[PDB]
């Protein structure tokens, strides 16, 4: 009774790191491929619209925040009791994981959707309302397609986690254009398209679990028993995951007070186009990320800092080169890529400076992802807080008010900080796994 995807994890760590990351990285691909598919239609029914996209966004990224994780605490949790050999524990972890997504879906629902009227307080906030109240309804779904990709992903099943992704994020495309133009509805048939592809990923989810059951774990209902350990298992990591995604936020939030001091609305615009740029480009460092918390949890259930360390370090190595190309593209080519996203010249100065801090975030991205996989979402936490606020706030802060340094200090500033960040957190890391050889 096994599956291919527990024979990566069980299997050799630098083989797992590969095949666990490339799935995420062209399932992933397609989601920003989607967004931005999605840009060019939203752009064509003016300002007035456009903008309800960005009073909808912070409250969308909060669902997937709480989503996904709960998932990445379902994948962490499932995979080290895989590599420990629990087998019932490893089943008794998706069932929770099930039920509170139903749990964790309807309190979304009914504390967000009788609540968006007054949360957003023109033609712009009004359209926001019917946008939010469409994907609000279907948060349940979200919760649950998150779960059931934590769930696949626990077990090495990378594969159908990538399907899930693409059929999602691929029949959202199609379905776009035939919701905005083919048909009446504007941004609302959007926000409709993207709630009826999510309605046929769970369809297929539920499919997969619940029906065709051709999964490692076993889901059933027969015998459960709610447990304080398995939920604290989840919770442990799943709750600090969500509120690393909060920093980011507030990080993201702090950044532009920053750029709105130091350039106005000119600065904040060049920000907010070298931030989405620079950010489309980390989609590698994600795939990567999820494979190390799979690999490095089952190997922390296997008792084997050794092949720990070695996922951990991989992870980091081919991270790194792929940032170096990445990186090489978006700099050498910043004009071209400027005109994609409709002063350009400010951006261009920003586009060459900014995306360095794409080839040191893999550093405290993977020292995260294998906190998570230890079970350690505390330490996880405090990293993100120290490289997103302290760091990347802290010396943006400084590099605007003593030193006279305008916009161009703004970029600088994140750049120091993550060089920072990255080097306290590689040392934590390496300490840590220190800490993991003197007790086995």
């Amino acid at each position: 009774k096994t599956t291919k995807g527990v024979q990566l994890l069980r299997g050799d760590p630098k083989k797992a790191i590969v095949r666990l990351s490339i799935p995420m990285m062209i399932g992933m691909s397609v989601q920003t491929l989607y967004n931005l598919a999605d840009g060019i239609w939203v752009s064509g029914l003016g300002p007035e619209s456009l903008a309800a996209v960005g009073l909808f966004f912070p409250v969308f990224m909060g669902i997937i925040a709480l989503a996904a994780g709960l998932g990445v605490g379902t994948s962490s949790a499932i995979a080290r009791r895989i590599g420990a050999r629990d087998k019932e524990g490893a089943d008794n972890v998706a069932v929770h994981s099930l039920i509170l997504s139903l749990i964790l879906g309807v309190t979304i629902t009914i504390t967000m959707l009788p609540a968006i009227d007054s949360l957003f307080r023109g033609e712009a906030v009004e359209l926001a309302i019917e946008y939010a109240r469409v994907l609000l309804a279907g948060a349940f779904i979200i919760v649950f397609n998150n779960v059931g990709n934590g769930i696949l992903r626990g077990e090495g099943d990378a594969n159908r986690a990538m399907l899930a992704m693409v059929l999602g994020s691929g029949l959202n495309i199609v379905l776009d254009p035939i919701f905005i133009y083919t048909l009446g509805f504007g941004v609302v048939g959007a926000a409709y398209a993207t709630l009826l592809s999510m309605v046929v990923t769970s369809l297929f989810i539920a499919y997969w679990l619940f029906v065709k059951r051709d999964t490692y774990v076993d889901i059933t209902l027969r015998d459960f028993s709610p447990s304080r350990e398995i939920l604290k298992d989840i919770l442990r990591v799943g709750l600090p995951s969500s509120l690393s995604q909060l920093s980011m936020s507030i990080a993201m939030f702090f950044l532009n007070s920053v750029a709105i001091t130091a350039g106005g609305e000119n600065g904040v615009a060049v920000f907010t186009s070298a931030w989405r740029i620079t950010m489309l480009g980390i989609v590698p460092i994600l795939g990567m990320a999820a494979a190390t918390t799979s690999v490095t949890g089952a190997a922390y259930g296997e008792r084997n800092v050794e092949k720990l360390e070695t996922a951990y370090l991989y992870a980091i190595k081919i991270a790194f080169m792929i940032e170096l190309a990445v990186v090489a593209f978006i700099m050498l080519f910043a004009p071209q890529v400027a005109y994609l996203f409709t002063i350009k010249g400010d951006l261009i100065s920003a586009l060459r400076t900014l995306p360095v801090f794409l080839v040191l975030t893999p550093f405290g991205m993977m020292t995260s992802a294998m906190f998570q996989g230890i079970g350690e979402g505390e330490k996880s936490l405090i990293l993100t807080i120290f490289r997103t606020l302290v760091m990347q706030v802290g010396f943006a802060y400084i590099f605007v008010h003593y030193t006279t340094l305008g916009l161009r200090g703004v970029w600088i500033g994140i750049v120091i900080g993550n060089m920072v960040a990255a080097i306290v957190g590689f040392l934590w890391g390496r300490m840590r796994i220190s800490a993991l050889k003197k007790t086995s």
